[PDB]
């Protein structure tokens, strides 16, 4: 199949583009995976960057949605009250509307909506997890920043944000990061999607300190400690940390890898329950 653009998916407060990859052989009630590009990138660029995702859609019959940001140096808004908050607006609400359009038009399974992204797109994946746990079943964040780190920043890009987060200068307790997640949807009573995070120890763009902060954040959200660790998993130098009974949060730190950790489609699809 080929990637094509959706010109009208409904309300678009983030002024984003929507591109979609629908495999030739579709499931009857297909899952939907939102794949989010990084700063200075694009939907078409990310479609080309993560070359293993479209063939996995072909083999498993799920749909890929590639949102595109043309604002703030092509970065995802992870700073405004609107984008950070459930039903607030901006990019996160536009992405949710893309999901709703896809589920309706393609008779998708609303219980099988997932998101993955790299750097800026990984940041947004955690925003979607915290602000829209009623929409997403699982997320995979490659080389990102804990949810809410950029709250109140004057931008979300290398040229507009407060650089403390990217520099690894922001450290908060697990409880503080859990409080941040709760602020995405004050009064929310429910559960959160499965969260998988990845980071490289040599990342010069987004400090690997952010990996430790994400671990503090989601271990606190789910009330779990590390119970198991696998070395060289899934690749040499990757250390996989499994938390609790493994059903909610896992984390991978890749020795020697920089910006960004390449997407491991098997590990991410298995986390989503699709393979
Ligand atoms: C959570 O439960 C409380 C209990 O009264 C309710 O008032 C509130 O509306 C619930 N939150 C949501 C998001 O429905
Ligand atoms: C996690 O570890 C802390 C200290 O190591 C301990 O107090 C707490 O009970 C542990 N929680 C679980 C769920 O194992
Ligand atoms: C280097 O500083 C930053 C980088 C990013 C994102 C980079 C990417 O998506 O590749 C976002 C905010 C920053 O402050």
């Amino acid at each position: 199949a080929t990637l094509s653009q959706v010109l009208d998916f409904g309300n678009n407060p983030g002024d984003n583009e929507m591109w979609i990859y629908v495999p030739d052989q579709l499931a009857a009630n297909p899952a939907v995976i939102v794949a989010l590009h990084g700063c200075l990138g694009s939907a078409e660029g990310y479609y080309s960057e993560v070359q293993d995702l479209p063939p996995a859609a072909d083999e498993n019959g799920f749909i890929l949605v590639y949102p595109g940001s043309n604002d703030d140096f092509h970065c995802w808004d992870v700073a405004t009250a609107e984008s950070l908050t459930h039903d607030g607006g901006s990019d996160s609400r536009s992405i949710v509307n893309m999901v709703q359009y896809t589920l309706d038009k393609y008779s998708g399974d609303s219980s099988k909506v997932f998101t993955t992204g790299s750097s800026s797109g990984a940041m947004m994946s955690l925003v979607l997890a915290a602000a829209y746990p009623d929409v997403f079943s699982g997320v995979a964040a490659y080389s990102g920043v804990p949810y809410g780190c950029l709250r109140g920043s004057p931008g979300s890009s290398p040229f507009t944000a407060d650089q403390a987060c990217a520099n690894g200068e922001v450290s908060r307790t697990a409880q503080e990061w859990k409080d941040e997640v709760k602020m995405a949807w004050p009064g929310y009573n429910g559960t959160y999607p499965k969260v998988q995070v990845w980071h490289g120890t040599a990342d010069s763009v987004i400090s690997p300190n952010n990996f430790d902060e994400e671990v503090k954040q989601w271990s606190a959200v789910f009330g779990v400690n590390v119970t198991k660790e696998e070395q060289d998993s899934p690749l040499d130098g990757y250390t996989r940390s499994i938390f609790g009974d493994g059903s909610h949060f896992e984390a991978y730190l890749a020795e020697g890898v920089g910006h960004v950790v390449p997407t491991q489609v098997d590990s991410t699809l298995r986390w989503f329950g699709l393979i």
